[PDB]
């Protein structure tokens, strides 16, 4: 049942850690492989920088001609030396605070302006920013791949070689991500062009859905700025849709021009999302690889988890962002390709009594592999660094392989992994509680984001009042997903789309945040879901609209449900809890003919519902709540315990965090403290123990 | 030497708890009031909410007719049995977690659209965002203010009762931020229209300055929408201006009402600005009581400190805060009208032993007073609770009087401070850095924050590069406050506005953060520092417009500076550092003349230079650095020792913070371990060893 990676015919963790041995001076490439090693990590993980190798136009150095630490033939020869396996990533884009990029400065310069990203103005965006599929960008990529993926083929797992697994450039639209602005290069924008004929087929079919007014495809602008009706909001859903299907396209032309290589082996691709510690945006970025998720099963995505600190503060991003990864990759290990060793930035701290119980709590949390970034520091050769001379701090060792304190944290986690991991790999938590991933309240990059400053998404100018930023992050990231986590009830997450009804079924309850609009398919799947025999709960709203806002009301016909939107009071009264706090003065106020009112709000209104539809359960509230109060608890448990759901253990101190993960023979129990308090407390199943500020137990059990 | 409180003219720390009488069961008053008094503090503090004593329109009960916890005035009578002063706080906005922020639902229900903040459309901002100079808002709180002052001018000290402060209103202007919205109401339009008119007389000298082509007054109106021009930029800042004196309008009619009642008492306000755990937007919403702390003499300002947290995450905003709090109020304390004990919210945790360290970082940090918030837990009765039932979490004692882990905390810090007081509270560090706050870089809550809404501020549409916000937050707050207190270097902070040269001459470097435009009058003050013998470090630019942008080359021409504006990559070498990160491709390129050039670009073109002028040092740095690299520490450092500025200590863990006080008789030495490690380390005077746990603290005391 459980997805993890496999050495030697047996479950095998995969312990990388990232080591660049271009900032590394090459007297001591040996050493840092060697305290790898001896950490019990098994592979090393390297960008191989195009500016690095390519030092001129069509001058190419694999072997230290130039310098000593372009001798990336040498550094292959240490890794099997040292026995340790290989990950490469040769871009084109590496980022990691390299000039340019990564790019060649020879290539930059000599670039057409056709060949760059352009803003709505035909102005180049940045000196460093290609147009992915600009016909020149793409003829140098391929000259690159030309010289090192006949090295990377050579050295490649399938012809027993080092090299296990190759990553694909580097976050494919990341820059759209942190500027929330779209290229507008012409060729772009006659992709786009193609894949609107493409989808409405004519221009009839086209202004029906937009309720747009043209005369052909060739009165059809590319949309820019602030949405101000519903025929924009239309065109930048379209518009984030291509930029999925752009980012499918660039990732096939690398893969297609790889695999002519006979490079066989997987490949790699990692979502970034994680700001200041927290990782609700992650979620955003997961959705721009949808079309490359269902597109190459052969492709596997991993995080870059960067928590920073390890508290109450930021406990459930890592968890929820594992959940999301698994159900939109379930055929996957679910791992961390960027996970953080050290930190970026000197002023960040990266404390390794905090990383050690992120690396304990990953476990818990189901990962099942992890390179550890940066396990060396490394030193930016002549003027290559962005920022500065020194690329990562309180790494596991310096750029010279001195030992720091994370090393001995490593080493720790490391062997406590080794030991257990042909039984932990194997583990998994029994999840009764299923949350939906309706991946359309996720395709915001261009219009709303915690990076955007300026939103061009503002849902009261189209007439709706649940905005699916504000939805995804305060009533599901931080608000359910944590109250569940904080709870110590077991959840899976489910990709929505083309999702199957059998695979819902062996949920005791799947719990769906929605907004005024979901699709007629979500509609449809959620109203059989109930019809035969699921047990729903959906708030805040009955959705009316589909992803056009157009009407759709299938899943509120199906379950005979009427309401009116109508202002109150924030707070409302649910299952006898008092003072419930919910962020909207608009609620759904629902007849309640042949229904159980369960929720009012201070004039006393049905604002929540109970019934049963076919042989299945319906709870519905119209209302939001995240998780900003202690009733916000008290209305999740009370939820959970409609349809009798118990956690794996009765723990004395509601404040300790818990996962129980088993299989038919062995059981672990991971016991979190998040708190800067020493706690005692006792547990039993559904026997006394101290925990550190910010520590981990870690119990086994036979069954 | 140093602002504390006094009493029996002696040396007094005040301690004070926060304890709502409304939240609490009557019954267990004197329970709260006893173990309060049994933690050492003198002090007990509470709002007075209009909404729960004005029950309906015209109906009041300060005595427990209608519910036992509106007995305001046992409430009074228990805190002078129990020997508590108490702090009122009548509002009328009180915040605290409370329904429509302390006002009453019949209220907001009865007021017209025109009592309300609107927005540049004419829509009501929020439903309980009042306009401060409303009529009917004044009306109704002056009706307010009629029942509840003649209870507290009754019961002040003079009077032989416990009221020894009373707090004016609540954060002023923290809703209107809190909104992401400005008011455009039209009192505030007709108000902003006369103070034009008063300020420039004549249609022909506000062209003049703003470069438009008004015909009259009547053309103009508060400006709205973003900034493309930089008459637009004029607007503003008047605008600024204006709403600095809007709001010392509104504080002096609070006062003025109060004082008719025969109210004698000290008259404090609370600042806000603290938000998930860091205060780099604080000195901003300070910045908007400009007038009301230039006007008000008798009206003390504290802060509202909201760590959540004690980490190097956040070390540097407290002390921040309490410098920039000293430099805008020179002759009153440094305290904390809010000082964290527990969470005003469930889902962010306050831990006891982060709060501990807190408090003692506090006092290392030159606090004079606190009250903590909340001492006591409460249980929102009548739905009274913005958020939910419960009123804060993790405090000292839980609304049943029952201590909490915090409690023993608060008894510790509380034991030493009464201990050490009468030593501790005359004690200074030695600053010998001083550091310029240069108030209009402040004033931009109306066109750019970390709140507002629409980004209106974009100064590349002005032909500008360096935007004051990005300026005082990452180079000055998150920059060189973080890294000399990151460094152990005492600083202290002085307002530029009206400053004396006497002041400045004390210190043996002042350190100016200059953005492209400064006025006239504090281009002349440094001019005058530095032929004096003042030592100055100024970066990023030697500014060459005034506050309305127009050209102003006083500082330029008096340091004999000719620079041009050249592109270059962001690093530079500086000082022999290489790779030293910047802020701006753009770089004021200064010429060699009679100067030692100490910085480089990528294309080796000097960005920053040293110079003698009359009897004074001048180092030019014409780029852009906060701290976001090791290099920045470094560099830091360096001009630091330029003038030969030393540590009070030699400590062997860099990363351990320490802070000497020290008077004739007493030395104290505060060390802070604000990180997840616990660290040996040795120290000495410019050796003994020390163990200190992760987040924690050691304070040594030495007789001299
Ligand atoms: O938000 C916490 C706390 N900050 C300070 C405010 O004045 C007070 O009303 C509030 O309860
Ligand atoms: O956290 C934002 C804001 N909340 C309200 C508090 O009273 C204020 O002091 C704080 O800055
Ligand atoms: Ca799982
Ligand atoms: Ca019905």
């Amino acid at each position: 049942s459980e997805k993890y990676f496999v050495k030697n015919g047996q479950p095998h963790f995969l312990i990388s850690g990232e080591v660049h041995y271009f900032r590394i001076n090459p007297k001591l490439w040996r050493n840092h492989l060697q305290l790898l090693k001896q950490t019990g990590a098994d592979t090393v993980s390297t960008y191989i920088p195009w500016d690095w190798h390519e030092i001129e136009e069509d001058d190419f150095d694999f072997e230290g001609k130039t310098h000593p630490a372009r001798n990336l033939i040498r550094f292959i020869k240490l890794c099997k030396e040292e026995n340790l396996d290989l990950i490469v990533k040769p871009g084109p884009y590496i980022l990691a605070e390299y000039e340019n990029q990564g790019l060649p400065s020879w290539l930059l310069k000599k670039l057409s302006k056709n060949a760059f990203a352009l803003d709505e103005n035909g102005n180049v965006i940045s000196p460093d920013l290609v147009s992915y599929l600009s016909d020149e960008f793409l003829e140098y990529t391929f000259k690159w791949y030309d010289k090192v993926m006949p090295i990377i083929s050579k050295h490649q797992k399938e012809h027993y070689g080092p090299i296990t697994m190759m990553q694909l450039c580097n976050e494919i639209g990341v820059f759209q991500w942190l500027s929330g602005k779209s290229d507008y290069n012409p060729k772009v924008i006659n992709l786009y062009k193609e894949f609107i004929i493409q989808r409405y087929k004519t221009i009839e079919k086209l202004n029906s859905v937009y309720s747009t007014n043209y005369n052909s495809f060739d009165d059809l602008k590319a949309p820019s700025g602030k949405i101000k009706l519903r025929s924009d909001y239309c065109a930048y859903f379209d518009f984030h849709l291509f930029f999925r299907e752009y980012y499918n396209k660039y990732i096939s032309i690398l893969k297609n021009k790889i695999r002519s290589f006979g490079i066989n082996i997987k490949l790699t691709h990692n979502i970034p999302g994680w700001i200041y510690g927290n990782a609700s945006e992650l979620p955003m970025l997961i959705s721009t690889y949808s079309e490359i998720m269902k597109n190459h099963p052969d492709i596997i995505f991993g995080l870059d988890h960067i928590p920073e600190f390890v508290s109450f503060r930021n406990a459930h991003s890592d968890l929820a962002c594992n959940k999301i990864l698994e159900a939109m990759q379930p055929e996957a290990p679910v791992w961390a390709a960027g996970f953080q060793a050290g930190t970026r930035e000197h002023h960040v701290k990266a404390y390794a009594k905090d990383l050690e119980t992120f690396y304990i709590a990953s476990l818990a949390h189901g990962i099942k592999g992890f390179n550890y970034y940066m396990f060396s520091q490394g030193i930016n050769p002549e003027g290559k660094g962005f920022y500065g001379k020194t690329f990562y701090f309180q790494t596991a060792l310096d750029a010279a392989s001195n030992k720091l304190a994370l090393y001995d944290s490593i080493k720790k986690v490391n062997r406590f992994i080794r030991k257990e991991q042909k039984d932990l790999l194997r583990t998994n938590v029994n999840s009764e509680i299923c949350v939906g991933f309706y991946k359309p309240y996720f395709f915001t990059e261009l219009i709303s984001s915690q990076l955007l400053k300026e939103k061009k998404l503002n849902v009261e100018e189209l007439g709706l009042y649940i905005d699916p930023r504000f939805l995804r992050e305060e009533i599901l990231f931080n608000g359910l997903l944590r109250g569940l986590q904080t709870l110590n009830y077991n959840y899976d997450v489910v990709d929505l789309e083309n999702c199957d009804l059998k695979s819902l079924t062996a949920y005791k309850q799947l719990w769906i945040t929605s907004a005024e609009f979901m699709d007629a398919e979500t509609q449809n799947l959620l109203s059989e879901f109930v019809l035969n025999g699921g047990n729903l709960i959906l708030y805040p709203a009955v959705p009316t609209l589909d992803n056009y806002l157009n009407r759709c009301e299938i899943l509120k016909n199906n379950f005979g449900i009427e309401f009116i939107t109508k202002d109150s009071s924030h707070k409302v009264s649910a299952f006898g809890i008092e003072d419930v706090f919910t962020a909207f003065s608009k609620k759904q106020i629902y007849n309640d003919t042949n229904s159980k009112p369960i929720a009012f709000t201070q004039e006393n209104e049905i604002c929540g519902i109970r019934k049963k539809i076919g042989k299945g359960e319906l709870t519905i509230l119209g209302f939001a709540f995240g998780y900003t109060s202690d009733e916000h608890l008290e209305l999740i448990d009370k939820l959970v315990k409609l349809n009798k759901i118990k956690r794996e253990l009765f723990v004395s101190d509601k404040d300790i965090q818990f996962v129980v993960r088993e299989n038919n023979k062995s059981r672990y129990i991971f016991f979190l403290n998040y708190h800067n308090e020493r706690k005692t407390f006792n547990y039993r199943k559904s026997e006394e123990i101290s925990i550190a500020p910010f520590s981990y137990k870690v119990i086994k059990e036979n069954k």
